[PDB]
Parts: structure tokens; C-alpha cells; sequence
């Protein structure tokens, strides 16, 4: 496996999004993962509709729109639904709306998804390198997370109780510290242009390898 990976360099990552006061990070994580697969399969980078998931991947999938959801069940919704609309056709409003899916605006599909074994950072490393960006959950409840600006994020108070959906788009080493390159959905003002380098191989720090999953087309 390569010592470092960065899917942004392969044009497989769309711009950072801003979720606002709607807890749709799970949906942004989900579309982000599918966005990379879509690029690998068709050669086109296209932002997918996180709103589509918020309004449509609801109760039947155990999701609660702006009040939280699962990346895996979101993937199953796309499979069951036979598609997901583009962000452009079904824009993000940061609120719970009625399902407005329309196949005429479909920009991607999903045939299956895979959930990686709990806490195995070596397995996650292989997935990011051989499959593409992977959806994961992290413990982002600590004050230090909101204030992160650079370097590699390491928080002694972090736990393996995840509550925030994000996307691992790479990994590497910075000044002797191994890290996971994570795409967040709190806009470009958060951390490094919307990204945060989180400690890697440090005991499943903040539970980054607790619940990883990725879709396939
Ligand atoms: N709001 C908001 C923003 N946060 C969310 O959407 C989070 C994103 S997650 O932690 O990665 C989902 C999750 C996946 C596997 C195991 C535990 C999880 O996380 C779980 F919280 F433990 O989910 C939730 O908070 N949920 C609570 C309601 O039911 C759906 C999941």
C-alpha cells in the first residue's frame, strides 16, 4: 500500500459543503463517498444531493433528517430508490422537506455498500487506497475539534462514541505524525479549507475507524 494517499489529487472529491444548522453531515458523508465512485466509473466529478437523502432516506431507513442519520442506510436508500439526484437539481436547504426525488435528475446509482470491521485502521487504510474515499463517523463533541486549524488533531478526551459523519479522502504522515485526511461539511472556514487531519494509528482515535463504509456502482 502507498505510504500516502489523497483522492483530491485524482479529482475524485467535490468542493467542501456547508451544512448550516441542520445535522445532515451523515448525508454529506454518504454522497461524498458515492461522488468518488461516480468519478471513477464515468470520469465526471459531480456533486450529489445531500438534501435528497435528508428528505427521502427517512423513517424507513432509521434516519431523522436534520436530526441525524446513518451513512449505510443512506446507501441502501439509493440502491432501493434506483438513484440519487444531483446537488444542482435538488439543492441543499438545511431543513427537513417533503421528498422531491425525480429520476429525470438522477446523477448516480448504487449497487451495494460495504461496512469495514470495527476499529481496524489497517483495513481502513487498504480501503482508502484500493477502493476510494470511505464514509466514517467520529467523536466531534470536544471544544478542540471546532477550533482545529492545522497540524494533526489529537485529543486526549476523544472517545469511540461517534456522533458526526465525515469522509476519509486520504492518509499520510506530517512531521512524524500519521493522520487520516478528513473532509468535513462545515464549510471552507473550518480547519484547513474544510479539512482536518486526524491522528492515525493512535488507538482508533475519536473512533474514526469504528464504523467505516463505502458504496460501489
Ligand atoms: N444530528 C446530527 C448529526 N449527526 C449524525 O447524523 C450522526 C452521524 S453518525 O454518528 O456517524 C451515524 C452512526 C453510524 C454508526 C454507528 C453510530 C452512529 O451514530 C449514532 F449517533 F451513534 O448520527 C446520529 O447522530 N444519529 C442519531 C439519530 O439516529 C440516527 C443516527
Amino acid at each position: 500500500l502507498p505510504d500516502s494517499v489523497d483522492w483530491r489529487e485524482k479529482g475524485c472529491v467535490t468542493e467542501v459543503k456547508y451544512q448550516g444548522s441542520c445535522g445532515a453531515c451523515w448525508a454529506f458523508s454518504a454522497v461524498g463517498a458515492l461522488e468518488a465512485q461516480l468519478k471513477l466509473k464515468t470520469g465526471k466529478l459531480v456533486s450529489l444531493s445531500a438534501q435528497n437523502l435528508v428528505d427521502c432516506s427517512t423513517e424507513k431507513y432509521g434516519n431523522k433528517g436534520c436530526n441525524g442519520g446513518f451513512m449505510t442506510t443512506a446507501f441502501q436508500y439509493i440502491i432501493d430508490n434506483k438513484g440519487i439526484d444531483s446537488d444542482a437539481s435538488y439543492p441543499y436547504k438545511a431543513m427537513d422537506q417533503k421528498c422531491q426525488y425525480d429520476s429525470k435528475y438522477r446523477a448516480a446509482t448504487c449497487s451495494k455498500y460495504t461496512e469495514l470491521p470495527y476499529g481496524r485502521e489497517d483495513v481502513l487504510k487498504e480501503a482508502v487506497a484500493n477502493k476510494g474515499p470511505v464514509s466514517v463517523g467520529v467523536d466531534a463533541r470536544h471544544p478542540s475539534f471546532f477550533l482545529y486549524r492545522s497540524g494533526v488533531y489529537y485529543e486526549p478526551s476523544c472517545t469511540q462514541n461517534v456522533n458526526h459523519g465525515v469522509l476519509v479522502v486520504g492518509y499520510g504522515d506530517l512531521n512524524g505524525k500519521e493522520y487520516w485526511l478528513v473532509k468535513n461539511s462545515w464549510g471552507h472556514n473550518f480547519g484547513e479549507e474544510g479539512y482536518i487531519r486526524m491522528a492515525r494509528n493512535k488507538g482508533n482515535h475519536c473512533g474514526i475507524a469504528s464504523f467505516p463504509s463505502y458504496p460501489e456502482i
